């Protein structure tokens, strides 16, 4: 249908990347010698000129930019960051794909008001995988996230490293964060503020840029999707400009979780709300060509309920050269590692239905807001359950998002008959597609720590109006690791607090560095991810 938002001049801004957030400070923890790296993000307001020939757009962005920096951490490497909020509403920030204490996982109610900050302590312990940061923020996720709240997040680990793919973060291992928004006739942005049902968007991004290009040496790039839209779900193909409707194969090599077994083939990829997959496409065919990448139409292919708009059809274009300026070095070997399923369980599996009461979007009738009502599984520590995932709508879709497990996709059935498990979805992950009339049963150890966690959909129309509910994954009162202080989310230790903009500016005051040293080794001395320890 007709795009809304203006003209925009397609494939004519390069790709941009996030540069690589740096830490502080190195502070040791008192526990175990080792360095823990301290970083500081200022969430604030900012314009960006989007569209060429007309006004600027009103964002809000961790350090004052749309995608946030990217962090890249090694395995092993304990992090502490402080996000500050200097912005005109409040925030919580969740690292999706790590296993975060409760009081560090941005739980929704779990807020930092501006003029405050809070220190969230993060483990790093996962296998290799791409996360994101994203805002959390009761109610107001959607908006939080759309005006610029969300950037990349590289787990490293030197055996991944070792298995030689296509590599150098900007180089060939390319960070592909797409986003669909709608601009005014002025090129401000349309704000999600009053939109209920979902917020498709007409413009296409890839890291905060509409329709760019990208020069690309013909030889084997790493991209790391990822589906940051509000509501917008994608198909994705590759198509030579001269044949735009035929499908290049490529290879997605890693989930949500990280590597898959063995690299999957594949010239369509599925990938809704929050959801990442590492591909790698193989230029060296297509020398001297421009290929598209091109995203499915008829609300993807029949699986979703997206509205298609004129240029939804289109991402991004990249322009390959007629030989490389080096060797490419990089494989894709067939077999990636051994992914560390859990358990097969013979326990009868937990049915969630994803549907509407009255106007609210509900997980078996009832809504994150009403606390009553909304821890809807109580899970003990080490125990494997499969969840029964219930889409019994034909008129909405649900990516379902599980906090602290990583989960294997068991079985998909679709009343459309559509469609069930992808090949791309034979590794671990955290968020699977329920498309029309879909379930989808999930098998995940809730492990290694207790705590009251979030699981919603990740359409942030949905989980603002208020598709999201909490299990807890409970111990015994003998079980230690101080669980009696990391299991609520709420925890007075760990809350935001407040601080004067000129302390911040000056590093003075509790930005100091003897400040910064002395809140992190007491933090660290209540040892918080002990139990994940091997
Ligand atoms: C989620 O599960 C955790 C457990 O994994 C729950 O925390 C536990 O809450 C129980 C009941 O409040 C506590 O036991 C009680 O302790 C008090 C005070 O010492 C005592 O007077 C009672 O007779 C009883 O023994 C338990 O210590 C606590 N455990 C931990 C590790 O914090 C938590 O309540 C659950 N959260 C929700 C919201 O259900
Ligand atoms: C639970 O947290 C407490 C408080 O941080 C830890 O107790 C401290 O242990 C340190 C060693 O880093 C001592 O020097 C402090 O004097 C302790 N403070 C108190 C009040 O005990 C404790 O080690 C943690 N326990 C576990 C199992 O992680
Ligand atoms: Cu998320
Ligand atoms: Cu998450
Ligand atoms: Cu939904
Ligand atoms: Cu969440």
């Amino acid at each position: 249908v007709a795009q809304i938002s203006p003209q925009y001049p397609m494939f004519t801004v390069p790709l941009p990347i996030p540069p690589v957030k740096q830490p502080r400070l190195t502070v040791t923890n008192p526990v175990n010698g080792q360095e823990i790296w301290y970083y500081e993000v200022e969430i604030k307001p900012f314009t960006h000129q989007v569209y060429p020939d007309l006004g600027s757009a009103d964002l809000v962005g961790y350090d004052g930019m749309s995608p946030g920096p990217t962090f890249q951490v090694p395995r092993g490497v304990e992090t502490v960051v402080r996000f500050i909020n200097n912005a005109e509403a409040p925030n919580s920030v969740h690292l999706h794909g790590s296993f975060s204490r409760a009081a560090f996982d941005g739980w929704a109610e779990d807020i930092t008001e501006p003029g405050s900050f809070k220190d969230y302590y993060y483990p790093n312990r996962q296998s290799a995988r791409t996360l994101w940061y994203h805002d959390h923020a009761m109610h107001i996720t959607a908006e939080n996230a759309y005006r610029g709240q969300a950037g990349l997040y590289m787990l490293t680990d030197p055996a991944e490293d070792a298995l030689n793919l296509p590599s150098g973060y900007g180089e060939f291992d390319i960070p592909m964060i797409l986003t669909s928004k709608q601009y005014t006739a002025n090129g401000n942005l349309v704000t999600t503020n009053g939109e209920l049902n979902s917020f498709w968007g007409d413009v296409i991004h890839v890291n905060g840029q509409p329709w760019p290009f990208k020069n690309v040496e013909p030889r084997k790039y790493r991209f790391r999707f990822l589906d940051a839209a509000v509501s917008r779900s994608f198909g994705l193909y590759f198509a030579d400009t001269d044949a735009i409707d035929t499908r290049l194969p490529f290879k997605v090599i890693a989930s949500d979780s990280g590597l898959l077994e063995h690299p999957a083939d594949t010239s369509l990829l599925y990938i809704s709300m929050a959801e990442r997959y590492e591909v790698v496409f193989d230029f060296s065919d297509y020398a001297g060509k421009t290929i598209e990448l091109r995203n499915l139409g008829g609300s993807i292919g029949g699986i979703g309920t997206d509205t298609d708009y004129d240029n939804t059809d289109k991402v991004m274009r990249f322009v390959v050269a007629d030989d490389t300026t080096q060797p490419d070095t990089s494989v894709v070997p067939a077999n990636l590692r051994d992914v560390p399923f859990p358990s097969p369980t013979t326990n009868t599996p937990r049915q969630f239905r994803f549907g509407r009461t009255g106007p609210t979007w509900t997980i078996n009738g009832v809504a994150f807001a009403d606390v009553q009502n909304r821890l809807l599984a109580n899970v003990p520590v080490g125990t494997v359950e499969r969840w029964e995932l219930i889409n019994a709508g034909n008129g909405f879709t649900h990516p379902i998002h599980i906090h602290l497990v990583d989960f294997k996709v068991i079985s998909r059935t679709s009343g459309n008959n559509a469609r069930t498990v992808m090949p791309y979805e034979s590794g671990l992950k955290d968020v699977v597609w329920l498309g029309r009339r879909e379930t989808v049963v999930v098998e995940a150890h809730y492990a290694p720590f207790p705590g009251v966690y979030m699981f919603h959909c990740h359409n942030l129309i949905h989980e603002d109006h208020d598709m999201m509910a909490a299990f807890n994954a409970t111990v015994l009162p003998d079980y230690g690791y101080n669980a009696t202080v990391f299991v609520d989310p709420m925890e007075e230790l760990w809350q935001a607090r407040p601080y004067e903009l000129g302390e911040f500016q000056a590093q003075s005051g509790q930005f100091s560095v003897q400040a910064v040293t002395e809140r992190i080794q007491t933090m660290a001395e209540y040892r918080p991810y002990a139990a994940a320890d091997e």
